[PDB]
């Protein structure tokens, strides 16, 4: 079994900025989710080899996780908030696509997503 390379967190010819919205996504959104009791399965890419999920990366073709998002935010990888918000939504969607309703991992994703939605509701206006 083999894992794919992780999503990129560095790319010098990708345009990027530091905006107040992106600062909020790190300081408030990422930090809130990262500290949650249910964050741990989402803190790094899915290790399909160790978890014995040989079909994971057949089904999930756009993987995303908070470890990647954290590095992207710390490395100022993004151009805008929308890009980062998309990464979070991809992470949650992947979980719901791969797993069954009521599964522990789905309940965990749902708890994190609720908080994500609460925080993103107060995304500040662009300065
Ligand atoms: C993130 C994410 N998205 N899906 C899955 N994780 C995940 C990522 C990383 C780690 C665990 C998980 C858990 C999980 C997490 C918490 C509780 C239940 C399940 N479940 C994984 N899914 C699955 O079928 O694992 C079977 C399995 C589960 C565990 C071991 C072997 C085989």
């Amino acid at each position: 079994s083999m894992n794919p390379p992780p999503p990129e967190t560095s790319n010098p010819n990708k345009p990027k900025r530091q905006t107040n919205q992106l600062q909020y996504l790190l300081r408030v959104v990422l930090k809130t989710l990262w500290k949650h009791q249910f964050a741990w399965p989402f803190q790094q890419p899915v290790d399909a080899v160790k978890l014995n999920l040989p079909d994971y990366y057949k089904i999930i073709k756009t993987p995303m996780d908070m470890g990647t998002i954290k590095k992207r935010l710390e490395n100022n990888y993004y151009w805008n908030a929308q890009e980062c918000i998309q990464d979070f939504n991809t992470m949650f969607t992947n979980c719901y696509i791969y797993n069954k309703p009521g599964d522990d991992i789905v309940l965990m994703a749902e708890a994190l997503e609720k908080l994500f939605l609460q925080k993103i509701n107060e995304l500040p206006t662009e300065e």
